[PDB]
């Protein structure tokens, strides 16, 4: 739910003396959000559920053919008639037939039939289109809290420590305050109605998969089609094979099913899980963050005083980050971790600088685990962590591209 | 199996003299056969059987994936080995997936993995060859000898009468004699060799279907193959998708059924029924058809003594021809059936032809009936049927396209 | 102008008592016309003609690129700009080159660049479309007068006599009345509204040829445009291949012409004359021909008293008719030609009939030659011309096919 | 002809003790080597030449059609004959006319025609081979010696100096020695024949360009041919459309130009420069160039005494290095340039490494210049230059990507 280990993520810096951030969050995509005294946010889309479908039509791909009758009559005495053509699931066909002496007719020549079976569709996509009030975006919130190794990426684990939320924003209610414990609060105005370009197409439903089709495209298929508007399969022949008639019978049957050619055209189409509601996987969801009432907490608790250890080594995170893992000795918290990246021991400027905003230990648990997320400056540095006498350090380089 | 009535019938008149004609017979077609001093003949040809079909190679349209399993391997621990690549029934690929703190590495960053699949084949087309020496053509031969409307068409009956006959002709015996009674033989040498394209193409079953493709558009198919010289499926990926990784798990899915695609391309490819051997459609067949050995026989019959009626009045047939049903009212059979077509009355010089050639009352039975085919001239004739003042007579009336 | 020896020749037969004829006449067809008491008339579409066609819009299948320049500016210097881009006839665009102390600037990277060239169009197709109130349809008629073989097929011969005109009708202007000398009128009242599908589609004009495309197909072309309504070119870029842009210049060209391809797409499009005014091809013409005011001439002149002969012997002319020509050896004239078709010369009743309606020797001067075409039936018959003791006859046979 | 400022640089390092390095050099790219004790060269493919092209056909993709002329026979006098058919520069065709009276036949229906027009190619495409054995690679080479800003990518100016050469191999003559002066000598032994796919393919020249097409493709294409081995034009038809003949005249004309279309199929095909002989775009030769024989000159002069300056400040050259230039006050040259990247002026280690090795000041000359490209550590160092108290100093911070 969070960003740590992704392998799409952003960071986002917001602008100086600035309260709020503006956000464009996709589908794939974990944002980490760095703002003047706030505490470091991640925010990603978790999902996009339109709810209220309406079929705009159906088409069937795979078509049954039975009941096949043939009426015929000899030359000369007019045009055959299938009684089934009253049916109106039935289709009909006139024909002819070579008629004489040796198949009960007192004339040579074309003698006439009509030949009907009854089709019913087996298997019909169904193509149904989004309203746009009718769709949530459910977002996942976390705040760069205490975490350990073990849980910054739990959800119910960060939950519990009011350090992460789960929220919806709707067309008809785009803005949502959500209360973040002793952080305060955050809101996020969005923008649903410019996410999503709805009405550009259709959810079509082919068998177990759904697809985001043309609305055009999905129009000029040629398959037998019935929509609301009307019930009854239209175009049924493209799915029939009237055979060839002989003397006074003629067989019909229906084409094998058409899906397969189906996916063949799905081919560079989005694919959505479709139950009672479809799920987008594609979202643009502009929003704006407002931090002005979420506060960095722990930012005057007196400094740990007892002994840290790595309990996990720094890594590079592959995001232009570095990451450790501290296990604290002492008993005394909750306190403040003094910690930062310097160029030199016997420099202790900051020139580094962390991701987890004042980090600090929450309980007064001793040997609990506090994960620290930070960006050293290229080259050598420390991380040095402790004060006084009980200081530990780590040296790190940080480098780039081999020579090529 | 004879022609009166078929829709395709063509009519040839062997040239003056010879006691053979030279036939082309192909699939739909009729052939009546008209020579000097014979009895009429209807040739037609019945089917072309191959039998001793080989195998080429098979593709599979329908694939089953089942058994996915994904072994993975955390970033820098080298790359992921899984143990299905040693079953060749396993397809598996080689991916990677984001690994961290969070999903149970020491290290950021792309993690291996390798993920395999049973691929087995649900459903296949088979392509098979065709051996130009195991080819039969099935011929049907019938003499115009005694016949009524009801039994003209009837080859149980005409046999019953020693005037039809089936018989085989191959490359190995592709001549036949064949004895018709008191009508004599013919002999049938044939060209089977010369008669079908049997190596420009193989036979493929897909489903219920048999299609005559081309031979080289069925090697470019792009479907997963095997031969008799390679019984493990080659190319199998084409019809399975391997969804996207994720941690250390990935799904690997097979396609829907391709048979309806190749409907598609089967389109302007010939069908044929397949089930132990193939029976073609298209027949080319040369032959010569060799009559001196058959006679005309009821020609020095006395002529028929009694009055006739027309059971059937004449009708088109829709060949050019004219076809009538007498019945014999006399017992002094079998009797030649005196029975011209003329100008008038008062001139009984025969200007219209029989094609029924030596019509004949062949029992002793009353009222017995005989069928007569026959070409009146253009314009006005009659059809006098008895000798003497028994005669019963008919006007004809021959014309063509009205103005336009 | 008229029928005799086309191709297309149908027979209308106006029904008994009726002084009109419902016509449906075509780009192709020629109409013979026979009504009771009528002579008899040729009609036949010579052409359609619509003449206000206004354009829609053009495209440029062909263009010229010229006078190509390019801006650049050394990386951190910020874009360039090409003043070419205030041109609406150039078309450019912004690019990037690898620089650095080898090519002139401070910095290496990407320097920017703006590449512009003039954009002409060398040959563009036109599209235009018909407005339905300006379409005239032209059509020739002649009347089965006295003619020679020589004069028949002779319009300014046959105007001479008052036997043949030409018109025209409009939606404007859709009955015509024309006099026919001492044949007297016809009128024409024909329907040129449900004549042609007008606004299907348009006139495009590519090089020497213009066709008949659909309105759709031609908005949805993938060339440069110019519409009345826009005087400039859009997708100009289209024609045009920026290429390989390096340092300081970049090269630019047209795609050479695209007519050839405009050609394969136009395959099963109609093609039509195009100057001033566009001739179609297709005609669809419904007309009422009404000839309540024509009359037969010569119906009531004493019959020519001497000897014809046949100048040129009975053919058939592949319509299903007979035609002769006679030469009068007479000098009593203009007189009515006795000739009859018979089924024998001992029998004159008329059996056959005439197509050319009361032949007419029509002049005093000796060997005149008059063509008749005829329809005797089929068989045997004779044509028998002249009265009393100087009559002369042709015997005739008309068949069909032979057998088969 | 050497690398810096090129986007497509590599860096190769040699492996330790070893005084050779295996390298592919392709169409594009430029290698810088380094190798220990040895001055680092730049090598680059320039080009590839083909020269004893071969035709293997053409195909006209313009054809002209003149002298069109049809011979004309009237119904039943049989079968028209063109005398053109004669000249094999003559394309002719069987064609039939509605003939009549009307138009100088005595009978009625479809009079024969024999219509020729001569065919000769406007223009052609021809289609090349290339023999594997006809293949020069051109390669040029740059020692790393003393270069100023100014002349660095100067051929001229390198040759002069001794510090570059172009060369050529073949495959008969696969391996060069070239002299560098006081550089000594270097060797490179290729593999031409395994660095070009040169018969899979075929040169196929269509107006001012060429292309690399398949020779496969090549053979299928539906254009008139001819060959070395048929000098005569084969399926001239293709370009020609007979239109529809009447009476005793047709007409025939060629298509347009079908150049646009090729371009239109050769689209994803390599473009190559032809004259006399083909100029290859994509390399790939291998190639192991040998060092043995190759020193670094200079590495025991004594060290220039006296001050430099920074002629241009140190820049990012976007490969990875830092280059400089300097001006050299002193006359004392030729003389050893004491240059180092260190981490601290404190601290002289040398922890950063030249690209230029062993920099040189040349001439005696006062303020001569002396590019030095080099590899800075990441972080904080200094590029500190000349000894005691003469040395000049610049900081570098190298970084890589912002937080992102």
């Amino acid at each position: 739910f969070n960003c740590l280990g992704m392998g799409n993520r952003d960071f986002i810096e917001g602008a100086s003396g600035a309260t709020w951030v503006d956000l464009v969050l996709e589908g794939d995509s974990c944002l980490t959000i760095m703002a003047n005294d706030k505490p470091t946010l991640d925010v990603r889309m978790i999902n996009i559920e339109a709810s209220q479908l309406a079929e705009v039509r159906s088409y069937c791909y795979h078509a049954s053919v039975t009941d096949i009758s043939t009426v015929a009559r000899c030359p000369t005495t007019g045009e055959a008639h299938n009684e089934k053509r009253a049916d109106s699931s039935y289709v009909c066909k006139q024909g002819f037939t070579d008629r004489g002496w040796g198949n009960g007719c007192g004339f040579f020549g074309k003698g006439s039939i009509d030949t009907c079976a009854k089709f019913s569709c087996t298997s019909k996509a169904i193509g149904r289109t989004i309203q746009p009030e009718n769709i949530k975006y459910k977002v996942g919130i976390f705040v760069h809290g205490t975490t350990t190794s073990e849980n910054h990426g739990n959800y119910s684990a960060q939950v519990g420590a009011s350090q992460a939320a789960k929220f919806t924003v709707t067309p008809n209610a785009p803005s949502v305050t959500l209360k973040l414990g002793d952080y305060g609060e955050v809101t996020l105005d969005c923008e649903p109605r410019s996410g999503l370009n709805t009405e550009a197409f259709y959810v079509m439903t082919v068998g177990s998969k759904s697809f985001l089709v043309h609305r055009e495209w999905f129009h000029d298929l040629a398959l037998p089609w019935t929509s609301p508007s009307s019930t009854a399969w239209r175009n049924r022949e493209l799915l029939m094979e009237f055979e060839g008639a002989h003397a006074t019978k003629q067989s019909v049957v229906a084409l094998g099913s058409q899906e397969g050619g189906l996916h063949q055209a799905l081919a560079g189409a989005i694919v959505v899980e479709y139950s009672s509601s479809v799920m987008l996987t594609s979202g643009h969801l502009k929003c704006r963050l407002k931090m002005d009432k979420l506060a960095l907490k722990g930012t005057t608790y007196g400094m740990c005083t007892e002994k840290f250890s790595f309990a996990k080594n720094p890594v590079d995170t592959g995001h232009g980050t570095v990451v450790i893992e501290l296990s604290y000795s002492g008993s005394d918290g909750p306190c403040k971790i003094p910690i930062v990246s310097v160029a030199s021991l016997n420099d202790m400027t900051p020139v580094g600088r962390l991701v987890t905003v004042n980090p600090f230990v929450a309980t007064s648990s001793a040997n609990s685990k506090v994960l620290v997320e930070m960006e050293p400056p290229f080259g050598d540095s420390y991380i040095v962590v402790g004060r006084g006498d009980k200081q530990i350090n780590h040296h790190w380089h940080k480098a780039g591209s081999t020579l090529g």
